[PDB]
């Protein structure tokens, strides 16, 4: 692949996210799970119990297939359903709640925005977590003032015709991944206003270069357990942000 690095890169900053707020023991609810890649990073960080729930079938049916063959040491569960734009309850809390590039889809519209905050809310157990992983709305449009809006690895293209501000989404494209797949943009101040509304405090907002960085001088170990990047792999990886909540 061509994408490797990119790859290596996204779950690099995924499994430091997972380090930075997961402890042994403690129980996971992963939305959007996808194929369910984090497993691992999971079983590493010593947790007890993981929660996968993802809209696409097709694809929970691979992350079960994927904790049927693997080495880990905590209970899991999975489920194929909207968590986002229809009610969801479990019956249970959880110390952290995982979004991984997935939330932008509950925005779809000021409803299902809503529904989804107040699932995340009612399966947050009080001081847990909720992680994410979204792309930034303002570094996508600031690369769309400049211009340059892709590169041999992936192409977006504005739903516009019409202030750029006023745009709620967008196609997008990714080498070996999605083609002109919609996607939403993460309406960062409505976003945050819902969750403070429901308990949830923003309590981390980073880039993927910087926080990548800086967790990379950070520990060097599971870097080369990685590497470099080129500008254009940059691009890509430079489309994402990091937020975290917490429920107080
Ligand atoms: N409304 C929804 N409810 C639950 N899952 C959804 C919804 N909309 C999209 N998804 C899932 O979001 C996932 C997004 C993928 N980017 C996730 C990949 C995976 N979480 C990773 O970190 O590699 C897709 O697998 C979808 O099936």
């Amino acid at each position: 692949s061509k994408t490797i690095n990119i790859r290596n890169a996204n779950n690099f900053i995924k499994a430091c996210l997972i380090r930075l707020y997961t402890k042994r023991g403690d129980s996971v609810l992963d939305l959007g799970c996808g194929k369910g890649g984090d497993l691992l990073k999971y079983e590493r960080a010593g947790i007890g119990e993981y929660y996968g729930v993802d809209i696409a079938e097709v694809s929970i049916n691979d992350a079960r297939v994927r904790a049927r063959n693997m080495k880990r040491r905590f209970k899991v569960f999975f489920r194929a359903q909207d968590s986002y734009g229809r009610h969801m309850d479990l019956g249970k809390e959880f110390d952290v709640i995982s979004s991984q590039f997935s939330f932008h889809y509950a925005f779809s519209t000021s409803e299902s925005l809503d529904i989804a905050q107040r699932n995340i809310a009612r399966h947050l157990r009080p001081g847990g977590y909720f992680i994410m992983t979204v792309p930034s709305r303002d570094v996508i449009l600031e690369r769309y003032k400049q211009g340059r809006m892709s590169n041999d690895f992936y192409k977006i293209e504005l739903e516009k015709m019409v202030p750029m501000e006023s745009v709620r989404e967008y196609r997008f494209t990714l080498l070996d991944s999605v083609n002109n797949c919609i996607e939403y943009f993460v309406d960062f101040t409505r976003m945050v206003d819902g969750f403070k509304r429901l308990g949830l405090s923003l309590v981390e907002r980073k880039g993927f270069i910087d926080f990548y960085e800086d967790e990379g001088r950070r520990n060097p170990e599971l870097s080369k357990k990685l590497g470099c990047l080129t500008r254009e792999e940059s691009e890509v990886v430079g489309i994402y942000e990091v937020v975290v909540f917490r429920k107080l």
